[PDB]
């Protein structure tokens, strides 16, 4: 009775919520390519997730009191009619040590809220966290899919006005193959595209190697919703 | 010219070497189910990898001076004719703090030897590390596939005379689908089988959730060699 092609059933009325979180709290000063690239990432992400059928919410940690309200409300919501949940963590490239340390606490809080014990509404439903990296950054959970812009011990290359290499290469793959390929198959393409995107500065010969940790159990497809 | 179905070319004359490493150095005393289960794992693994076409070598850290010889020789070998490399780390369930700390150092050494800079013979060839878990256990590298018996913050359940849940459920999937399915697809089945294998002791209601971190870039297939 064991099925090697079993998929997470994406038949529910709602696809789910796509949370786009921007880490901007303690970045002391921003160049315009830094201000412009994070915006292109939020918009390119909002487009691609909306096309697959996601409800998109964008938050910033600049509004400290609003944040606790915004994070709590989304956690309390029930996802019984949702197929899956998606969270995206956007962080700037070169920040101070407090900015990066705050990033670790926020990722550990966000992933912790949707664990099996804390979110019965998402049990057996995939929880997809896409993290853009800068005392741990590697958590776990059942039916979780953790996607990192850069693996441990690898460098991430500077943000541009067009955006970030990981995001833009993810969005382009989502637009071309969002409904076509399985998500792990799609992310494997992002790994090759970003790694092959090997590119005036003192960082010559360096490649950005993305990574995804999968605790999923069934195949993940995003066939056109209806 | 971008191909969404591109695979690592498995046409080379040799498939590669399958390294089965047994961590037995500082385990102070062993019950017979502990002595018997690790043996069933080594043998069930040797069978399944040999069928796919792997050269199997088994090492133990009990022979301290032999170990440095054995680890070094395999690292120096050239894998130009090999398709891929596979390493398996077998550790006992409940050990002391030194046994587990030695496990971290050995995994960090083994994975470090086959990084892109240290093994030109395996550049662009997949490096597959299957770790049975017990100051870090999460390393990285290009074209690496890290497979863990249990994710972080999850418990692994005791070894039996038949073997370990992760290994036996991996071998059974390898025998049925070793040549059929893609490796990441195959490991996704191991995640479901072990997690569904929810099972008299004080650990009631606990599930073992496996995990795999993928830095691969192309699809991985093990079609019958010839």
């Amino acid at each position: 009775m064991f099925d090697p092609a079993e998929k997470y059933k994406m038949d529910h009325r709602r696809r789910g919520i796509a949370l786009i979180f921007n880490h901007e709290r303690f970045f002391w000063h921003l160049t315009l390519p830094e201000r412009r690239g994070t915006c292109a990432d939020r918009d390119n992400l909002t487009r691609r997730f909306s096309d697959l059928g996601f409800e998109v919410k964008c938050f910033n940690d600049l509004k400290a009191e609003e944040l606790l309200l915004k994070i709590h409300e989304v956690s309390t919501v029930s996802h019984t009619d949702a197929d899956c949940f998606v969270c995206v963590f956007l962080s700037h490239g070169e920040g101070n040590h407090i900015y990066a340390y705050d990033a670790k606490i926020e990722i550990q809080t966000l992933t912790g809220l949707f664990k099996g014990d804390k979110c019965h509404s998402l049990v057996g439903k995939p929880k997809i966290f896409i993290i853009q990296a800068c005392v741990y950054t590697l958590p776990a959970g059942a039916d979780f899919l953790m996607c990192y812009s850069v693996a441990e011990g690898y460098y991430s290359h500077r943000e541009t006005v067009n955006g970030s290499w990981y995001i833009q290469d993810l969005c382009e793959m989502l637009g071309k193959y969002g409904s076509s390929l399985e998500f792990t198959e799609l992310l494997t393409l992002v790994n090759r595209k970003v790694s092959q995107r090997r590119v005036d500065p003192s960082a010559i010969g360096k490649k950005q190697v993305p990574c995804f940790a999968s605790m999923l159990t069934k195949k993940l497809h995003f066939f056109p919703k209806s």
